[PDB]
């Protein structure tokens, strides 16, 4: 039935995002685990934690004549297949090097699932105005799913084992495939004009804090926070809730105050955020920055996708989803070079200097926003 | 008598920065009874001036004391106001403005260094700085007004004679409380200044001081004429609009004078120097008067952040690296603020001219926004 896809997709964004929150705070706990000096293999951190994001990169355009080709249930169901396996890889895997086949397997099945659920979405719903809905339920999922990954995966690592969150996923993903059992303007034209460039530098450069921080912030807490090991993934619990709640408020305040204001508004304190986040010598410390960089990243996503698609809108045809590879090409961008050359970059310099040298780019970057006022064409 | 010290300050910014800003609408006026740039360098006239007296200002706090400065501040502003109320052409008013120009330096110098004396705690001394702000905005709030309704009511040597008479009490409130009849040097020898110029941290505040009141400076004499050219509004509208940012200055420097030192010293100058780049960046976006309230309190609001945050920042920086002497440091604070006075008012038409006043106005703030990450440099400046 068309409820039938819905929860469906649902159910494959949450677990996808659970998956993404889940490998957070496991992997530096683990790597600590069998070594019973982190600044040696933080780098490979960086590269493990970006190589999901790289083979999305790769793998995004060869979906599009996929899609035509063999329909859209089939990449579906594989999606489903490289998901499982990931899962199942997760638990069982007891070296670096499977792990970094079960984040490429990750990657591919992240990209699969999300573009062929949501053309399965888009071709269900044909009346034109009930897709809205089932596209907003669908983030909405996508939200919760980052809301609750975290304290699944850190509470849930030294109370019932370590293979435990990745086995409850895995079995959650089973209920899901049981359920499913039963246009123009191409992206490399859209990346044409300025505007929508220094759109999609915006969202990069404000998800790039997040980003850079989740390699380097467990390895930081680790080696001077001394938190207990389950305090991790609940050490990003701002990051969440306050994400959630800045999402929602700014999308009405948005509209009354201009976007440009709140995107720049949003980049001067996701920088400030990042500048006052090494300074905490306790986990309490980083409740206020941390809550204030995802209010930050929520201001800036709920005023720069409206942004982008007026923008995409003005000039140009968009489709149902045509802002969606735009915003992922950041995503994409922010969690590949971010975790790929912070391992470098905190092998080479402190943390801080890292966390300084984001928040100075977010701020400089930040009066380039006025370039997208009443913008003309 | 450590309370004493303020109150006088208090009412010395007060009496000086009245004269500052009642002669804006009285001058032109009266002058009229390329035009426009002869206007204009009348006003600059002080702020040139007061430049290159301050090198020869703040090492001489160390050898006499601030007493004796403090004295010959009310001195010259008696005399500069009295010449004001007599003279009534162009040569006559320039030498009166040059005057003001040198007894405001005077004033400035002399009370910022004795307050920072006085005062030696420094969550304390973060509130005797931000009061005196707050004299020095609710004197420039009240300069305006008060030159514009003596002028049209009472006659134009009235509302200088009024001063006059303010300058006379004040100068019996200073021979009362704080005597100055004697040079008393500084037991400490202060640093000389061009090893201050040396110092990455205090170059850096001053140039936040700098770029935040070279902000403030260059919207005064551009704002006005931007509104006949656009707006089309009636002339008394025109001191009305830059009231909010008067009134938010005052309110600003008063509440985060009291909380810069449990909010963050550098927090408080970083968003500041923040959200005058941004207000700078919506100023010229307004298609009428109201829309003008908003991003002037703004920039109000962030100059008062940046002053009472950076105010005490350079005593703390003077205490934590440097030796005990104040008198260079805040010399070289009222120099920045000078600076950007001086810049503004004579430029501002021809930079106009040049590129465009919301041109100017995105320059400004997005040097503000790329100078603003660098007062991060001030959050633990290592000791000697
Ligand atoms: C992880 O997986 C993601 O990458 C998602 C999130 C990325 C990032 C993040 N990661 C964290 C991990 C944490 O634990 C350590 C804690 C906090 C965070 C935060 C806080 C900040 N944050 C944002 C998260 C939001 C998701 O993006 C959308 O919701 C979205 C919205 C749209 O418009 C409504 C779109 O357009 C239709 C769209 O498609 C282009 C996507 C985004 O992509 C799917
Ligand atoms: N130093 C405070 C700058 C300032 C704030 N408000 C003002 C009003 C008028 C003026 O000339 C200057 C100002």
């Amino acid at each position: 039935s068309r409820q039938l896809v819905l929860v469906v997709v649902f159910v494959a964004l949450l677990l996808d995002n659970m998956l993404f929150t889940v490998v957070v705070p496991i992997v530096p706990t683990f790597l600590y685990d069998m070594e019973f000096f982190l600044e040696e293999e933080i780098t490979r951190v960086g590269v493990l934690f970006a190589s999901k994001a790289v083979m999305q990169l790769l793998v995004n355009p060869f979906v599009g004549p996929l899609t035509n080709r063999i329909g859209y249930h089939i990449p579906m169901f594989a999606g489903f297949v490289i998901m499982f396996l990931s899962t199942v890889m997760f638990a069982f895997s007891g070296t670096y090097t499977l792990l970094f086949v079960a984040r490429t397997l990750q990657g591919i099945g992240s990209s699969f699932s999300s573009v062929a659920g949501l053309g399965m979405l888009a071709s269900v719903y044909t009346d034109d105005h009930e897709r809205g809905r089932a596209m907003g339920t669908a983030l909405g999922g996508l939200a919760l799913g980052l809301l609750v990954g975290a304290p699944f995966g850190s509470v849930m690592y030294e109370f019932v084992g370590k293979s435990a969150p990745f086995l409850i996923l895995a079995f959650l993903a089973l209920l899901d495939g049981a359920l499913q059992l039963c246009k123009g303007t191409p992206l490399f034209m859209l990346l044409k004009d300025p505007y929508i460039l220094v759109a999609a530098g915006s969202i990069c450069f404000a998800n790039m804090g997040v980003a850079i921080l989740e390699p380097t912030l467990p390895i930081w807490m680790m080696q001077t926070m001394c938190s207990p090991k389950w305090q991790l993934g609940l050490a990003f619990l701002p990051a969440s809730v306050s994400y959630l709640i800045g999402t929602n408020l700014f999308g009405v305040l948005a509209n009354k105050m201009g976007r440009w204001l709140c995107s720049l508004i949003g980049m001067l304190v996701v920088g400030t955020s990042l500048l006052c986040v090494p300074l905490a010598h306790n986990i309490f410390g980083l409740i206020g920055p941390n809550a204030g960089l995802g209010l930050a990243i929520g201001m800036v996503d709920s005023s720069m996708m409206p942004i982008m698609g007026h923008l995409v809108d003005l000039r140009h045809t968009s489709v149902y989803g045509s802002v969606y590879a735009i915003a992922d090409v950041a995503f994409c961008m922010g969690f590949a070079i971010g975790p790929s050359t912070g391992g470098a970059i905190v092998k080479a310099i402190g943390f801080p200097w890292l966390m300084v040298i984001t928040g100075v780019i977010n701020i400089v970057y930040a009066p380039l926003c006025y370039y997208l006022r009443s913008p003309p064409a």
